[PDB]
């Protein structure tokens, strides 16, 4: 009943795993959101919102993450109909798929890169904060509003509450995966989001994912076809470490050499993304 008059539906922004997202107009402000249908029987996760409703995983993350300025797309609303959840997260504009972002432009120089990952730390870092592991931390998962430099993360369908005991569940793709799912299929939060970090580092300041096969993952080396910074490749490959334990924390991350000197948003925006 609210859904189609609050939101002026518009072109399909994206479909997959997710479900299918639109571009949408919240008539009452002039908006700009997107609009999240998720068909219930391909829901995996369920979870009760803290009012005692059933709702997807993704809501309960988001809702306890989309309090407060954070580098995530925040859930603005949400609707159950009969087979189907929409969610009203928030559509930056302009915007781009840090995944789309660096299969356009290559490589990223290590400034973009440091802006950018520094950005994605601060949003996992919020969600940690706010009891939430995203699991699918990817390119595709962080959006670029491009008039801001702003980094947002989305996609939380495939995350969690966080938890200091070990997971036995992951839905993201093999290549992003810790070695420690691969060889256990089990993994710890913190630690895990540490290599996807690893990961999507490399893919920044590389164009691409450092690892395709199960055997280089299990493997840990890793290999730079760019010119990548000797400190830069200090932290992928300790973000990398194969070793959960080994691998470092956000404050050890954020604290490393190569993540010194970060632009503010703004500025990479004006630097790099025009
Ligand atoms: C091919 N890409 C991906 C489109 C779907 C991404 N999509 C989401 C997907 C899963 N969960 C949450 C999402 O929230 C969003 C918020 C704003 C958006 C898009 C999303 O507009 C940006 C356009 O991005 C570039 C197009």
């Amino acid at each position: 009943e609210p859904l189609e008059s609050q939101y002026q539906v518009g072109p399909l922004l994206g479909s997959g795993g997710f479900g299918s997202v639109y571009s949408g107009i919240r008539v009452s402000d002039n908006l700009p959101v997107a609009i999240k249908h998720v068909e219930k029987d391909r829901i995996s996760d369920w979870g009760e919102l803290p009012n005692g409703t059933r709702v997807p995983m993704e809501v309960v993350l988001l809702k306890k993450v989309s309090s407060g300025f954070s580098g995530v797309i925040r859930l603005l609303d949400w609707f159950e109909r009969p087979d189907s959840f929409v969610l009203i997260l928030e559509r930056p504009e302009p915007v781009q798929d840090l995944f789309d972002f660096i299969t356009e432009r290559g490589a990223l120089q290590e400034e973009l890169a440091r802006s950018f990952f520094w950005q994605v730390l601060e949003a996992v870092r919020h969600c940690h904060n706010c009891g939430v592991l995203h699991r699918d931390i990817k390119d595709e998962n962080i959006l670029i509003d491009l008039n801001r430099g702003e980094l947002k993360l989305i996609d939380f369908g495939s995350g969690a509450l966080l938890k200091d005991t070990v997971y036995t569940d992951f839905d993201g793709t093999r290549v992003y995966s810790p070695p420690e799912w691969i060889r256990y299929h089990r993994y710890h939060g913190r630690s895990a989001a540490v290599w996807s970090l690893g990961i999507l580092l490399y893919d920044m300041v590389c164009g691409d994912i450092p690892f395709e096969h199960d055997e280089e993952i299990i493997r840990g080396q890793v290999f730079f076809r760019q010119r990548v910074s000797s400190e830069c490749q200090h932290l992928i490959r300790w973000c990398l470490a194969l070793r959960p334990s080994d691998r470092p924390t956000f404050e050890e991350i954020q604290n490393h050499p190569w993540m010194q000197d970060v632009l503010l948003p703004q500025e990479t925006a004006e630097i790099h993304l025009h």
